[PDB]
């Protein structure tokens, strides 16, 4: 037939696992032959998933740390890279609130269709590709890498291990670079800073992490796998079967049949250590922005897994000035990086930037009409010194690029967009 | 027997409504009431939000000094606009093309995206307003009397022929649109009004479009507001010279494609506006500058033949406002326009610029000072609570308390509610 | 500012519950005031959900029984109604296999996105509507009701109570007439005739049926709620918390923490008795198609609730010529109806009809090329005297209907479809 | 700062056009530098679009003729390959009637959303991949290539060249092997065998074919481009600007501004010769299944382009036994293959198979209930001799394959699907 997409042999995969330092501390409870048996006759190449994953892994070891902001539209991701950020965080919370495939506004409880986050991954890459295409024809070299890696939210898997497997597969097809997975009961998933959280036994989350790795292996991409634990605040567990969880089981039971468990940094350390061999980065949800507790978690984990990188949630669910002074806020991220928190991200940055900017505009617009918008347009003009370009909105969305396509197909076409527009004649 | 739910009206009932309801006092239909019924089948679905929105919109356009709106490309965007006191929502096709269409790609405004993209955003905006209305009910919030603000959505050029026009209107009505606007451009060469290289369609062809949009609203039995837009002020090309109303502006020369070169300006806009009036609840003239004098010329000339005709005006971000106008004129702009008959006024790309600038300003500061940049935003949100802002408590803004209410309604003793013990409960 | 979609008061709802015989045997653990508190300021009308639910409830008490076939495309439902069936069944198995929003082929384990089945409900209603429209312009009264009630698969709700609520809401928005919900763990969901099934406690499914009724009440439509139990084959359960399930707990455990339980018709009778106050119909999956086993379940349930209607799956997963003789197969549904099984359905009928007919045609096409297809078309021609109409495929999908729209907008259009078509000149 | 997805140089592309025999008779009015200019920094790999396009082109030259059937669902395509067919045809007609993203039933008039056919391409490929995966774990080698190439319907492009460009790009992203494009006015597009067809000028369709090729080159895949002409029955054209069309323009006009034109085989031959340098296959819609009329079209085109391959629509819109005897019906495809019609397809085969088979069952079901179904189940049993496998429906949709994924993740899983089922016990 054709040699396109021929699967590699179990020997090559074993070779790659043995020699490539990317897999230096990755445990696999399945064999390389098990991967081959699940790949059929053709293995689709996932370019953006591979490139982003390799770029992400590289940046986590080159840069002091990799920091990101939550993005829920393609334009958001474009502006984050344009501004200098090297990675995009794809928040599930935000998807639930304003960008999921049901069309409804949801709280962060795994209510939306399971393929919603993959579509936002694809959408973001599409927008970054368009920005990359525009920069090439415009000769704009302000950004070295427009295809910045995407770290996406796997939540609690939307079911069992097969649901996990299919979500990770869908995230890779969309071109994700990393995905994170939490140890909550899928049917009761909550945001890390909401209540009513229900843990699942330690082994079950290792099962989830193993499933996430397996799909990345079957698709043949070094996807960064992130493990999140919600044990600092969760006081409910589904079962006491796992002996690793028993020291925190109180015996008390709820009407639903859940077991009460003792929460805090100790069960997070215990679970972190158990997840480490199956996680490229570890992440513990916390109740406050507190450097001491972060250092404490960092020390206990690195005392057994010294090279284990960590991720920290700089959550807008914290009232930041209520806990930290301005000076502590200024060094918060830099001090975290010294502890090994190499991926840091403001999860709901997109939500609050979108909701506040439109309220501020609409409120002024209701009182003073055009005066309020001219205020915004002038800030846009003033920001052009800093590299802002979306003021010329026609080229920002690719008017020049499609004019180039149109002239490539027909050099004498008289229906090009940017020639004659008010943009070229007023900006 | 058989269920009578959704039994269609008779032809005589429709004719009585057309004859006596003042909504249709100036609406011309070249088809009959029996034609409408003939297309409705055995069951006519109710479109609650499209009906409510259309009625509220029409009432507001006659009761308020003028209705104004801002472009919205996400559900949360519309929530804040209504929360801030706005009484209508404009759904830009430009914004949908650039950051919210079903292809997943970023497109310029050239009718490149799938034809059902805007309807999806109509349904999304309504869903988001319904969630804010639900939350408001359980929170005792009465700061907004009508959360379900009318939506005016961009129908562009119909994505093809009359049948493409019809299905787009039907899909917008099914999603709950209050009004839709249609422009006299060649769909295969559609452009934003302030882009170059526009190709007009013949006047009679856009009367076909407006007639098809009205027909789709009638078959669906909702009084959708039909808005006619003309791009004749800047377009120098037209597909054909077949319409005698267009011929006086044609020069005679043709392009290699076969298009006819035509003379643009306000004069062909007035002519097309007069021809569209019997089929348009609102008329909209795309212009190259924000000019009150030019707006008055178009208004007086149109109202001379149809004095009750309402107009619409695009306060376009494509205009460099302070380059053309002083601050005093900017402050009175919409007010002066309202006196001329421009009763619906909108900023098309308000959402694109608010979204792109806010995220850039945050990411720029975040790239240099990390958390110090975000705390500034959070502190601004805290400060905006005096003006009525609420999204700082993001958990309840998206309905965590509402779904907690659903959960406890099913199981009052559930121990897995979301807001209970949340960091929002204890820190905000 | 309008009164469209104004919610009813709690007293009005409570009065409907107290007097409308539709709710005669319906237990609601929540209050009428709870329903109102969740409805915001506007309640959208769900015309097809209301009509379908009403028609369904009417047919279950007026006809000897209501039989259906699984359909996964719009055209399938059209042909089912065309051939004389009064109800459509929407299999979740079939959606997982060949019609879900992931684009992938899935076994029946709740792997596809949760809004997949609603989309097919909307699709089926859309296709039935088109046939209804086509029949009107064609003067075809051979079918009384093209909008046959749809009974859709809710699986295990795709999570907790709130996931159940949203699926029911979406099914209603899409126009479903009824939905069935099973007492399996959504995380490890399986087809009823698959292995490794894990039950949830009796009370957790009572909570599911409650959330399902609540979503219908908030939507103000009398959706037929069906309760399904898988305890006939399942040897696992998630917890021993419910004392109604404890008499079957063996005391063993699994590595995952599941509890071994004793399967059989006995725990199905018990769970059905518990589910009865919360189900318009009750259904137990069974390992074989057996009339006596069905009579045992029937008479046992009706011993406590003699007016409880039941549902039965004549599963394709069975092997009928193996078990039963021809004469028993003929009387099978008729005898099941006399026992109270008033809704019967063949789940995977669409899957098998689609896969076999395409294999049969593709195989013949491989050997004999055009000779194979001509056998089908002549078989299609022959079926016209039984009512079949899809041989003329252009009119079947609405070519004439859209000609009517096109001629209504522009009666002089020179670009209509059926005039000059090969269908017009070659199909008499 | 990675190498994955690096675009190749213009001279590297120019070398493929000059040497690869795939492009021996392909005219490109744009340059290799033009292609590189539109590719940005990264070029995604479209494995299935590449593999399928290479397989299809190879089959067209190696087989007597490649024939296919219309498929509108994933399971349909699975059964077509299972029965021995080596290609899938994706009818736009069928998509409009029962599988487009609007949810509505439509006549064949370009009414549905433009990304609908790409979705079905991706869906068909997903189904074929699932059958490929199941076949691997079951040791099934009765099918050599489950990834049969897909020929998809691009209709009239849903607008201008930029619309054409985006449809071809989305089809390629979905894994298409070929796409066909017709010379109709998009806003008035009709099925070839419906009335009221309006042609666009010859040059405008060359513009379409060029745009379709450009998108395939920018995607770096050898997509098979097929040119369809509707001039046999269409008596309308939009303009008289192209002098190649004027010898058929009569001077008559319609109220809309169209031009009456003389339909027939003559303008089909002329337009075909104009499309030949821009089309890998050429396709003339006809009003009857006539072998003599096909020869005239074939020998006329091949007089100027000897190696020009042709495609023929064996349309269900023909009443076959009203025109042909059984002897001619049997040899129809074979005769066409000898004239150079190397891609032959029954467009609406899926619609009629699905609609008839369900009416036949539902009718008998409404009359004799279970007896009607057991007849179908018995015919499915008897079909196992011929290779039919969907009778065991659980494994048919991958229950066994996902059981493998489950046991690969956790060997001791108590929640496997096929063990203890009625499939392993009654089949
Ligand atoms: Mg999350
Ligand atoms: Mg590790
Ligand atoms: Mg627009
Ligand atoms: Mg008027
Ligand atoms: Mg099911
Ligand atoms: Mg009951
Ligand atoms: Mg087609
Ligand atoms: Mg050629």
């Amino acid at each position: 037939m054709s040699v396109v997409g021929t699967p590699k042999s179990a020997e090559q995969i074993q070779q790659e696992w043995d020699t490539n330092p990317r897999w230096k501390d990755v445990t696999r409870t399945y064999s390389a032959e098990d991967v081959v048996a699940l790949q059929g006759s053709v293995v689709e190449e996932h370019t953006l998933a591979r490139r982003g994953a390799e770029v992400l892994w590289e940046q986590l070891h080159d840069l002091e740390w990799v920091n990101a902001l939550g993005a829920l539209t393609g334009n958001m991701a474009v502006q984050q890279v344009r501004a200098g950020l090297k990675a995009i965080y794809l928040s599930g919370w935000q998807v639930a609130g304003d960008a999921n495939l049901s069309g409804h506004t949801y709280p962060d409880q795994s209510l939306y269709p399971a393929n919603s986050v993959p579509q936002v991954v694809r959408r973001i890459n599409n927008a970054l590709q368009r920005a990359d295409q525009i920069a090439k024809i415009e000769g704009d070299t302000s950004v070295e890498n427009w295809l910045a890696p995407i770290v996406a939210d796997g939540e609690a898997g939307f079911g069992g291990a097969l649901n996990v497997y299919e979500l990770q597969k869908a995230l890779i097809a969309a071109g994700v670079a990393g995905s994170h997975w939490e140890d909550q009961l899928a049917s009761e998933k909550k945001c890390g800073h909401l209540g009513g959280k229900v843990l699942i036994p330690t082994q079950q989350h290792i099962r989830t992490l193993t499933s996430a790795r397996l799909a990345a292996d079957v698709a043949d991409v070094p996807t960064v796998v992130i493990a999140r634990t919600d044990a600092e605040a969760a006081t409910l567990i589904t079962s006491d079967v796992d002996e690793r969880d028993q020291p925190f089981i109180t015996g008390e039971r709820t009407r639903e049949g859940f077991y009460r468990t003792k929460n805090g940094i100790e069960p997070c350390i215990a679970r972190a250590k158990a997840y480490a061999p199956f996680a490229d980065l570890i992440w513990m949800e916390t109740g406050t922005p507190d450097l001491e507790a972060a250092r404490q978690f960092s020390e206990a984990v690195k005392a057994e897994y010294p090279d284990q990188m960590l991720a920290y949630n700089c959550s807008p669910s914290f009232n930041w000035k209520k806990h930290l002074d301005d000076a502590t806020i200024a060094k918060f991220q830099k001090e975290l990086a010294a502890m090994g928190f190499k991926f840091q991200f403001i999860t709901l940055a997109g939500f609050h930037a979108l909701n506040y900017s439109m309220f501020d505009l609409a409120y002024g617009y209701a009182q003073n009409q055009m005066s309020a918008y001219v205020e915004l347009q002038e800030r846009e003009f003033a920001a052009e010194e800093r590299g802002y370009t979306a003021t010329k909105h026609q080229r920002e969305v690719g008017a020049g690029y499609f004019d180039r396509i149109a002239t490539t197909v027909d050099p004498n076409s008289s229906t090009t967009a940017l020639t004659g527009s008010t943009e070229e004649g007023q900006f």
